[PDB]
């Protein structure tokens, strides 16, 4: 299955699944400064799933690796903001990260395989 473009609809599908997960609620929109006015003191580069979906739909990812880097930044920002590993929102981030990694694995493998076939 050597389709170089297939990753994009596969990532749209996976983002739909992540938006159906109750565990994504805190990560569906950029963090609000009013409620967390010190957020930018802690977090250099904010990221959320609506920004990832918009970047994809605009045609501003070249590869599923770039999308994966932004999704992993949502989870690292959560781990860096949490006061404890026993926090509600950090706990939601760890379950969502395990779901994301389970599903993105084949998307990355199939893409890299398609690019190797193209250069064969
Ligand atoms: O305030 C927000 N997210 C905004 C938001 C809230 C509700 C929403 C929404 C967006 O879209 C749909 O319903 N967060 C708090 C800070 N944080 C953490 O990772 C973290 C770790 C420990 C404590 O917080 C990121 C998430």
């Amino acid at each position: 299955s050597y389709d170089i473009q297939a990753w994009k609809k596969q990532c749209e599908e996976l983002l739909n699944l992540i938006f159906q997960c109750e565990d994504s609620e805190p990560f569906r929109q950029p963090v609000d400064l009013l409620e967390y006015p010190d957020y930018r003191d802690i977090i250099d580069t904010p990221m959320d799933f609506a920004t990832v979906r918009e970047t994809l739909e605009a045609g501003n990812y070249e590869s599923p690796m770039e999308l994966c880097k932004d999704v992993r930044l949502i989870f690292s920002n959560s781990k860096a903001y949490t006061p404890s590993k026993r926090s509600r929102i950090y706990s939601m981030s760890l379950r969502l990260s395990a779901f994301f990694e389970e599903h993105i694995s084949s998307v990355l493998s199939d893409y890299k395989s398609a690019l190797r076939f193209h250069k064969r």
